[PDB]
């Protein structure tokens, strides 16, 4: 079997809060000392037609901050702004906080999604970073300050807050630094991305997570070069192949016995001839949100 | 549309690991019980073709390493129920939430915690086929992993991990030991009954999919539940129930589709095809979103 798989999101969950500032609330991400959540928090309805963050973060309290973990009301006693993220100082240290770090993913790179509502986790699910930094999530209203992660020997990862949907249903959102991936900014105003293309060493790890479950059906005899492989793709709207991606598929290669350029000529054959309903993995379309590390991981 | 797992916290906190002499599982403690598949008494020989009474005849308290991390947990007793084992322990587990044992029902979608070791490694959702199998993502170690569902912070544990078929999908037990389908716990290559359709859960997928504007396939007809049943069999489709048929009163009542229109819109698709349209999306009708996931994700 080969499925998406999300991290046990366990040891973020303990991390989420409740932040309300007058009317607006979302989630807060609680580490130690410190509270992380999404700017806008702060500003009305009317504010977030046309922010000047720094303007209006000048004119706050601490008191103007609700954070509650639970049924606990954490004090505020200071805060601070570091791009489009709040750092609201508590007087408690969460006491569940997880060894962790703040990282920036690369596009490409998938990531467990904890979904949260009024500070209470919701669900669980994995997404990709895509190239034009947008992200294929599952979050309503209310869920801006739900947290994306990756977890590394009981070490989490953060990676991503939760921001923005875009008119085409798909998400914006920023490190935890708050720097947003991709054009996006945090205003209330209708965004379009830039256009998307499909991960091209995800699916040629998927199709390797296909053969070591077992499923052959697309390979072929023959084999093409890494440029004319890198010509047909772009063709198709793929992200070109480098050679770190043909090293990075190494392990599943040798583990196949399927050279990576062998692959190519396979994946070539179904961007050119289409999967002619037939399935791969029980998919009819082909999957680019694992990645290398994914697919090992799971097999 | 996505598969969305609960959040797994409650249940990481009640995975421990099972040892008795080399071979190790999981094990599910709750509160000063731990849960744990029996063929965990079995040398790699006596899998083969194992007596478990007189397995575990032959069995004491002092045989059985319980260890939460690195901590054993001392076993003062035990006892099978069916193919489960009931290990009481010394301590009871602080982090042990609201819970029930509930047997779910083909079609029902559950998350699954996947563990090696007593150590949790990844969350995913599965649903039952009809035939009892559960298209998983499980590795050697993965024994005694569980599938539950979250309500209200009340933890219903459903599945207990036990078998790879050799098609690939996997067969477990609920929590009181009975295997969900016709298998046994030996090391034996089973068989599991030819599958179906979760029809329940396609017209789940059609109602999100009215939900969402794209209601093409709405017909102008309507059918008796047994007419579709029998009708549905001919495809491969699962026959209705009652119950089928009021989990899908909420969709039904929130899109003022009732739900043998749906039926025979459902129908209509099965007897003529697509015709190269699309649903949310997709080519495909999609069966494992439950009338529930549905509501949760709209
Ligand atoms: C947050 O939870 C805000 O606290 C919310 C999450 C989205 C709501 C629906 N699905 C979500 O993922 N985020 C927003 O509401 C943001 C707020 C900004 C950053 C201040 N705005 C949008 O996502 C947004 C605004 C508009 C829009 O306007 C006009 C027009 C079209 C799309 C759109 N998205
Ligand atoms: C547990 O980890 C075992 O404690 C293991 C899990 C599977 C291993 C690979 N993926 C899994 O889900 N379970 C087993 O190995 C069980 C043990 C039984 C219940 C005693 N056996 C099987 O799953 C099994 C045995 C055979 C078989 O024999 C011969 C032939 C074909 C398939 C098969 N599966």
């Amino acid at each position: 079997g080969f499925r998406k798989m999300a991290f046990p999101s366990g040891k973020v969950e303990g991390c989420m809060v409740q932040v309300t500032c007058g009317t607006t609330t979302l989630n807060g991400l609680w580490l130690d000392d410190v509270v992380y959540c999404p700017r806008h928090v702060i500003c009305t309805s009317e504010d977030m037609l046309n922010p000047n963050y720094e303007d209006l973060l000048i004119r706050k309290s601490n008191h103007n901050f609700l954070v509650q973990a639970g049924n606990v009301q954490l004090r505020v006693i200071g805060h601070s702004m570091q791009n489009c993220v709040l750092k609201l100082k508590v007087d408690t240290a969460n006491p569940k906080t997880p060894k962790y770090k703040f990282v920036r993913i690369q596009p490409g790179q998938t990531f467990s999604v904890l979904a949260c509502y009024n500070g209470s986790p919701s669900g669980v699910y994995q997404c990709a970073m895509r190239p034009n930094f947008t992200i294929k999530g599952s979050f309503l209203n209310g869920s801006c300050g739900s947290v994306g992660f990756n977890i590394d020997y009981d070490c989490v990862s953060f990676c991503y807050m939760h921001h923005m949907e875009l008119p085409t249903g798909v998400h914006a959102g920023t490190d935890l630094e708050g720097n947003f991936y991709g054009p996006f900014f945090d205003r209330q105003t209708a965004q379009a991305a830039g256009t998307d293309t499909t991960i091209t060493v995800n699916v040629l790890a998927w199709l390797y997570a296909a053969v070591i479950n077992g499923d052959r059906w697309f390979l072929n005899r023959f084999t093409t070069t890494l440029n004319d492989f890198n010509l047909v793709a772009m063709k198709y709207n793929y992200e070109p192949l480098t050679q770190d991606h043909v090293d990075i598929l190494g392990p599943l290669s040798a583990q196949t016995g399927i050279a990576v350029l062998d692959m190519c000529a396979s994946l070539k054959e179904l961007l050119q001839n289409g999967m002619n309903g037939r399935t791969i993995l029980g998919s009819a379309l082909l999957e680019d949100e694992f990645t290398p590390f994914d697919v090992v991981r799971q097999c």
